[PDB]
């Protein structure tokens, strides 16, 4: 990636859920990077890593090109461009952090794992029930 | 049929309404909630949903729901209430949905897809970036 900018680089907390392992609630560095394409500069990518300070050897990567973001659109009903889409995920990533055990409503990051694969989930916990705000799928390493 | 059944909701509401393979089209749709209890068991209440039209006598949909089979929807909507709690979750949302209005921010909107022997219904809300579904719940033929 070329020209790189760093939009976040903080750890959130995480329930992290392994495929048949225990389900554990740890602190994950998030950094968030958006920058152009090697290859071309037109073409603007959004990188987002998950990694942690205990375990050097746990990363898990989303990537996706500005040409492609139909798809996580279509997918996931988001209705802003490519541009605006990381200061949504930054926000909900800041209340996962402000989240208190006892609040309402409370946000609340999760992640699973089941082999090749990884999905991340930030869900609300409002007065009646857990509202998936957004599923976004990482995979293993960089 | 449903002993001592009280009727909690009995209101038009628009539903975009999508059939098998078919038109989605806007329409005026009468949702009626009502709770009781098993004719065979005094003890066992049971909730009740139906979606029928003033404009067409011919349609009914049905969603039954008993208080002791109220877990798996719990498990599978992630709800954080009791039985009792519930329809008036329910009722809310569907009064935000006969209030929305065009340039409203957020927007609640209701769904209904239908295939051939079973309906989804869902409500989300269309807040500033995204669709968030509030709800799903499966209907079945009257």
């Amino acid at each position: 990636l070329s020209t790189a900018t760093t939009l976040f680089w903080r750890p959130v907390p995480v329930h992290v859920k392994q495929q048949d392992r225990e389900d554990v609630l740890e602190e994950l560095t998030f950094r968030i990077l958006t920058g152009v394409a090697k290859q071309n500069h037109n073409l603007r990518i959004l990188r987002i890593h998950i990694s942690s300070d205990s375990d050097l050897f746990f990363l898990h990567t989303l990537e996706v090109s500005e040409e492609d973001f139909q798809s996580l659109k279509n997918d996931q009903d988001i209705l802003v461009d490519f541009a605006s889409f990381p200061g949504k995920i930054i926000s909900l990533l800041e209340k996962c952090i402000l989240a208190q055990p006892g609040d309402s409503p409370r946000f609340q990051a999760v992640l699973t794992i089941r082999g090749g694969e990884s999905v991340f989930k930030i869900v609300e916990i409002n007065d009646w029930k857990r509202l998936p705000h957004i599923t976004l799928a990482f995979r293993p390493g960089n």
